[PDB]
């Protein structure tokens, strides 16, 4: 009966159903809310290619993947059972009209990948990853899977002159000198419309107030998605504790009553706009507050020439460069041509007084003349720009929402971790971006995979947030189906089984004993029989499923986290290769940083390939899956820098120039592999040296770099980031291009060629990146986010600069790392290895 939702509890890792931490009833209505879209798209989206779940790109095939093909001819072997056929494909042939050669389906060997649909195959993701790697394209003709697997089971304000008042009863706090007092915020976006505070009262266990505080702000000048923001600061000030409450309810009804909110502690923050309150009623403060002002909101229904330069000025800035009270007020007045320059939307509507009915009212009347809005190209960063933290109006934020409808699964997959952490930027927990993600999800299995995995990695470590997004998850798994239900039942047990793991060998140490080594050998075999299901889905590669560990192979590894080294086999009896499934379970990294760093990777990968240009970055797979605990995928084939400084010199900082190159040299069998690894190496180096430099975290020391056996090179474990660096460009790596000390070579002439161009095309996206970039420390770095640090990235993109003057201020950055040499790695082996 309920026991479906017990299932689903278990698979959210929150319970939904729970009513302790409710003040009113709007997840309650979120949920019901939900079922409506859900449904909706359950009965719309194709069962067949659903099934399927064809990855597909509309993308133009690049020119790095072009002159690797050959007389418009690709190979494409078909497999039978024991033997295989090979067969000449054009790239426009579509999957139907391969039929004629050799009803069946195309499945990629190894993989839970369809090659199915009216699509070129060269738009095909799996076909392109062949390419670029110059792998054989292996398939199998097999059976179409069965859509009843994934069956789903059948499921006036406006009149009123008042001025706003609140009655601070008092805060109360179990256990805690000096005085301290209650300060109360009208909020919109993250602007202060209203403040008024108390008296500052001896800060005892429990202080009692009962003032009426009245706003200047009247009730028919509240806006919706307002916020009563309530704060506590002692006494020489600093704050000590928040909660919120939105004084227009989800039903447009002016919150009224009496409220006890227990509120959070400390230590821009998208923690800090959260109407959630503290679940631990028990150690955390309080406050009592009363409302009452039956209120409902209503809805609704040529320049100078020295102006207009004025105006394309302010619109042609960067989306950090603050507006003056002169600025807003010309942006306002030229309400009507702003209008019609979509760059021009996230400046106007932080130019609008939301403190004042008849703005909002005229901002709304100007939103439905919104045609070169609706008709202009989707520009993301633009778009992204309008769901951050400045904006708390459901009307504005859903023409951004808008925007995103026209995106291709793809690019949803692109900016998706993004997208789930801007639902925590959302007034109400029913938004348009929690339903158009809702529906995208639903819509494919790739999105729904990782929307799942997303959600419950917030539901699992943020307090603040778990309550609505394991309202969008229950919503989302409520309509993915049986099959997926149940993959994902399997994946979480198994995740769960190991991280117990994880954490019990981390316990037993305090460098790695020899019974360690059998302890974890003897827990993993306790697990391979009862009860860990022999066939799993690898949660960051949805498309491999692995079976069982290779028992012999797994150790803990050499650094006091401990983490664990696990590999298995493939569950796929079809798969060709013979290599493990390598995963590391870790405690003690924030994998979230992880995660959302590794998705700025993936998209300036992608905004390279705009521009005909790949760098050879490795964006290993990622999973926080809970507090400082999650997996990462094992890049085979790979170690540190500083282990090859250490295999060949010691424990000691004498780093030799030589080493790279001639470990380079001994792990290539043929020449024509070593300078295969030599240039593969070039792009690495060039790709992560101005994609760190951008992000700030270039500065690292070499064992958090790592290089594959064919010259790969890869930055690692991007949590929490005298003299510095702006990158990593020592003279090892110098080394293998040629270069020594003080000269120039056939390989460094390319290495700048690639880095100034790959700098310049990130520059082509500077408002994108910034907006990305402010996203990230908002919502995933707890540790910081100061208006300083985010302005960090505008310094490093060089904002304003021509080309040539920002092409040379890289070179310039090349430079640096050359002048300082080995000082900088050096004052690391001293920091920590010592
Ligand atoms: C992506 C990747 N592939 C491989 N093979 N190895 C690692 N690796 C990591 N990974 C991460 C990622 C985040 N934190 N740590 N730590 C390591 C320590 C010593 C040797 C290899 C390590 N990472």
């Amino acid at each position: 009966s309920q026991a479906f939702q017990r299932q689903l509890t278990a698979l959210i890792g929150y319970d939904v159903t729970d009513v302790s931490n409710v003040h009113d009833d709007e997840l309650e209505f979120t949920r019901r809310g939900l079922v409506t879209p859900r449904m909706a798209e359950v009965a719309s989206r194709d069962p067949k290619l659903y099934a399927m779940h064809p990855w597909v790109t509309s993308k133009p095939l690049p020119e790095y993947l072009w002159k690797k093909i050959a007389n418009n001819c690709i190979f494409i072997v078909i497999h039978r059972s024991t033997t295989s056929q090979t067969i000449k494909v054009s790239p426009d042939d579509t999957p139907g009209a391969i039929l004629q050669s050799f009803d069946f389906v195309l499945r990629v060997c190894g993989r839970d990948e369809y090659l199915v649909g009216e699509t070129p195959i060269k738009n095909f993701q799996w076909v392109r990853h062949c390419l670029k790697n110059g792998e054989e394209i292996h398939v199998v003709l097999d059976t179409p899977p069965d859509p009843a697997l994934d069956e789903v089971r059948k499921e006036s304000l406006w009149d009123c002159d008042r001025k706003f008042r609140v009655k601070i009863r008092g805060i109360d706090i179990p256990v805690l000198d000096l005085t301290v007092f209650v300060e109360a915020n009208i909020q919109h976006g993250q602007q202060v419309l209203c403040q008024r505070r108390t008296s500052p009262k001896p800060f005892t266990e429990e202080v009692l107030w009962n003032v009426w505080l009245e706003f200047s702000i009247k009730i028919k000048d509240l806006p919706k998605g307002a916020l009563l923001n309530l704060q506590i600061y002692c006494g020489k000030v600093q704050l000590l504790y928040y909660v919120n409450l939105l004084l227009i309810d989800h039903r447009f009804l002016l919150r009224r009553g009496e409220y006890v909110l227990h509120m959070w502690q400390i230590s821009f923050n998208a923690d800090k706009l959260t109407s959630a309150t503290n679940p631990d009623k028990e150690n955390s403060m309080s406050i009592s507050i009363l409302l009452d002002n039956p209120i409902a909101l209503p809805k609704h229904q040529e320049m100078p020439n020295q102006l207009r330069k004025q105006l394309e000025a302010i619109i042609a800035t960067d989306p950090l460069n603050p507006l003056t009270a002169e600025d807003k007020e010309l942006l306002w007045h030229f309400r009507y041509e702003s209008l019609k320059h979509p760059k021009a939307y996230p400046k106007l509507f932080s130019s609008v007084k939301w403190g004042q009915q008849e703005i909002v009212a005229k901002t709304y009347q100007l939103l439905a003349r919104r045609e070169v809005w609706d008709q202009s190209a989707l520009d993301v960063g633009l778009t992204m720009q309008l769901l951050d933290c400045n904006f708390s109006d459901e009307n504005v934020r859903a023409i951004a929402v808008q925007k995103l409808e026209s995106l291709e699964d793809d690019d949803v997959l692109h900016y998706l971790l993004q997208l789930v952490q801007a639902v925590k930027f959302e007034p109400y927990h029913d938004s348009a971006l929690a339903r158009f993600l809702l529906k995208r999800g639903l819509r494919n299995k790739r999105i729904g995979h990782f929307l799942f995995w997303f959600l419950r990695s917030e539901i699992a470590q943020s307090r603040h947030y778990q309550q609505r997004f394991a309202v969008i998850l229950e919503a989302y798994l409520r309509g993915c189906g049986t099959a997926m239900l149940h993959d994902f039942t399997q994946q979480v047990q198994v995740i769960e089984m190991l991280q117990k793991v994880t954490l019990d060998i981390k316990s037993l140490s305090a460098d790695v004993s020899s019974q360690v080594i059998s302890q974890l050998k003897q827990k993993l075999e306790n697990l391979q029989n009862s009860q860990l299901p022999e066939s799993f889905r690898v949660p960051y590669d949805p498309g491999l499923k692995a079976g069982a560990l290779a028992i012999e192979k797994c150790k803990v590894m050499a650094s006091k986290k401990k983490p664990l080294w696990l590999e298995f086999k493939c569950a796929d009896p079809t798969a060709l290769s013979n290599e493990t499934i390598g995963i590391i379970f870790k405690h003690g990294d924030d994998l979230r940083q992880d995660m959302l760093i590794l998705q700025i990777l993936r998209i300036m990968e992608s905004i390279w390939e705009t521009e005909s240009l790949d760098l050879c970055l490795l964006p290993y797979g990622c999973i926080s899956t809970g507090d400082k605990i999650g997996m990462i995928e094992i890049v085979k084939d790979a170690t540190t820098i500083a282990k090859i400084q250490q295999s060949t010199v010691g424990n000691t900082g004498a780093f030799k120039d030589e080493v790279l190159n001639h470990w380079l040299k001994e792990k290539s069998p043929t020449e024509e592999k070593f300078q295969a690894a030599v240039e593969r190496f070039v792009y690495s180096c060039a790709g992560y040296c101005v994609a760190t430099f951008v992000l700030g975290i270039g500065d690292r020391h070499n064992d958090n770099i790592m290089i594959t056996e064919t010259g790969n090179l890869f930055h690692i474990d991007f949590g929490h980031i005298k003299e510095r660096v702006p990158f990593v460009l020592t003279p090892d790596f110098l080394f293998v291009m040629g270069t020594s000390g003080k000269k120039t070579s056939p390989h460094f002439q390319k290495f700048q060629d690639i880095c100034v161009k790959a700098y310049l095309a990130l520059r082509h996206h500077t408002n994108l990146l910034i907006i990305l970039f402010s996203m990230m420390l908002m919502t995933g770095m707890p540790q910081l986010t100061s208006k300083e640090d985010i302005e960090y990235i505008r310094d490093a993109l060089t904002v304003g600069k021509n080309e040539e003057d920002a092409k040379k201020y890289f070179l310039d950055q090349i430079e640096v790392c050359r002048d300082k040499g080995w000082t900088v790695q050096f004052n690391w082996f001293l920091h920590l290895v010592l």
